[PDB]
């Protein structure tokens, strides 16, 4: 793969790519379509409209938007303005984005209408900047000085020339978070997502013009930002874009060609996914489907499920890894190389070390902690230095997996160095599911592991000590956790435990809890 030049607007590139195919069906949605030519129109107005009010390059607006036709409208055209889009998680807090309204400096918000409530109270509670607020699809009157996304990108004529970025320019943030403290902001370059779009979607994946992408994870997931966006660009392939949660009857419904008069080829989803359609009773019949690659991540795919999605389609499940640092995937499966039980090869262009204790080499067959070493890792956390050390190591980023190689060169995963789960999908902190636990009146301590379910996949899974002389049973405790935390995040059980294992210090030994002392 030949290098993207130093002077670069990666927004440019895409819409350069795809001026041989004007009339091609770019984006699709529940209730809208944009041809490439369409989307180019739309994403240079909204370019001239960021402008027009006052934000300057390198300046960084937020983004948070369902997954919709406007999407890569809002996230292309601040990137051709050289404006930076931080493109976030849709089911946060108005706390979370507060904070992240400070931490980016945000100049101006591009919102969906079903998430402009949480984005007012965000703005109410925050001491931010932003100057205006663009709201997609509003649900409820605008607010005197909010425009409507529609009549913002229409009043203005499209800017004339992207900005002049370099390769090395950051270009956008996701935030990711830890066990703890507050989500990082990652900051990614103009360059980078050319990497996973050539060295991933294109070169692995083999994703061409023809294809009809479809991905259940949402365009603000790194994973999805790739499936949906900048895969699909990079080829001219068209995209479905899909607003609501993602369940099986959904997927199906657009499987099946329900919505834009198209049929995927490419499904991309987390393991979770997989398992839950396969479990459904009305699972579409091969012949019912145009799928010809079924991509995974998020969590490890336990072998039975690729196997039976196998039987059952004649389509393996590719099931890779990336992290939000490296932008996409640097060790998969391949189309026609899968070996379950793995997370298979190095993605060519990606080198993978795996380190022990010291640093030092591990044995084939030894876990170590997974590092990488990428031509699309991130550059740093915006803003905290110390978080930045610790992950991006010299040329070698950090991903918090460990994993063993094996005798054919696959790798297998082996757990994390950093606390988190993988529950359906996304990352979960143990911590956080006890912090709400804990403010129960009824309860005394929480400690929260993650146990395999039948499937093999990941669940949080609580145990609870009841305070004395108070009332606590568990459908209690359901009611109460339903609101305060995202549904991914449900223990899939509670146990009520008199006492939890300790060391005489009151630290929780929590590995005694996944080897089943209680
Ligand atoms: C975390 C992530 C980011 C980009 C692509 C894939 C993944 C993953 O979940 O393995």
């Amino acid at each position: 793969v030949t290098p993207p030049p130093e002077k670069f607007n990666f927004a440019e590139h895409l819409l350069q790519t795809n001026r041989v195919r004007p009339d091609k069906t770019a984006f699709v949605d529940d209730i809208s379509s944009l041809s490439f030519a369409q989307l180019e129109a739309q994403t240079r107005q909204l370019a001239a409209a960021l402008r027009a009010i006052g934000v300057k390059r390198e300046e960084r607006v937020l983004l948070l938007m369902l997954d919709g036709t406007d999407w890569p409208v809002a996230f292309l055209g601040a990137i051709y303005a050289g404006i930076v889009p931080v493109a976030v998680n849709t089911l946060l807090t108005a706390d979370d984005y507060a904070y992240m309204l400070e931490h980016s400096r945000a100049q101006a918000v591009l919102v969906s209408g079903a998430l402009h409530p949480v984005l007012k109270a965000a703005l109410t509670k925050s001491d931010h900047e932003v100057q205006r607020v663009i709201v997609s699809r509003p649900a409820a009157p605008l607010e005197p000085g909010e425009v409507d996304f529609a009549e913002f990108v229409g009043a203005h004529a499209p800017l004339e020339k992207p900005a002049a970025t370099q390769a090395d320019d950051p270009a956008f943030w996701l935030y990711s978070s830890g066990s703890t403290g507050r989500p990082k902001g990652v900051v990614h370059t103009h360059a980078n997502p050319y990497w996973t779009s050539e060295l991933y979607g294109r070169n692995t994946l083999h994703l061409r013009e023809d294809d009809v992408c479809f991905s259940a994870a949402k365009l603000f997931f790194a994973y999805g930002l790739g499936n949906a966006l900048t895969f699909p660009m990079t080829v001219g392939a068209t995209t479905l874009l899909m607003g609501e949660r993602p369940t099986p009857d959904a997927v199906f419904k657009r499987w099946l060609g329900g919505v834009g008069g198209v049929k995927p080829t490419v499904f991309y989803g987390a393991p979770t996914g997989y398992a839950g359609m396969l479990a459904a009773p009305n699972l579409p019949s091969r012949d019912q489907v145009a799928l010809r690659l079924a991509s995974s991540a998020g969590e490890a795919l336990p072998a039975e499920i690729g196997q039976r999605f196998q039987r059952h389609f004649g389509l393996d499940i590719v099931d890779g890894i990336g992290s939000t640092e490296m932008l996409h995937i640097f060790l998969s499966n391949l189309p026609d190389r899968v070996r379950y039980g793995t997370t298979g090869w190095p993605v060519p262009g990606y080198q993978i070390e795996l380190r022990g204790d010291g640093g030092g080499p591990v044995a084939d067959g030894e876990p170590g902690d997974l590092y990488i070493h990428g031509p699309s890792s991130a550059t740093m956390y915006w803003g905290n230095r110390a978080k930045s050390r610790d992950t991006f190591q010299g040329g070698w980023t950090k991903s918090g997996d460990k994993y063993v190689r094996n005798d054919d060169g696959s790798y297998t995963y082996a757990g994390r160095t950093d606390d988190m789960l993988k529950v359906s999908g996304i990352y979960v902190s143990p911590f956080e599911i006890e912090a709400t636990l804990v403010q129960h009146p009824g309860v005394l301590e929480a400690a929260v592991v993650g146990v395999a379910d039948e499937h093999g996949l990941t669940k949080p899974k609580a145990y609870v000590v009841p305070r004395p002389g108070q009332t606590l049973s568990e459908t209690e405790l359901k009611t109460f956790i339903k609101d305060r935390l995202a549904p991914y995040k449900y223990p899939r059980s509670t146990v009520f435990v008199a006492e939890l294992p300790k060391t005489a210090t009151g630290k929780i030994q929590r590995f005694k809890l996944r080897e089943g002392v209680l």
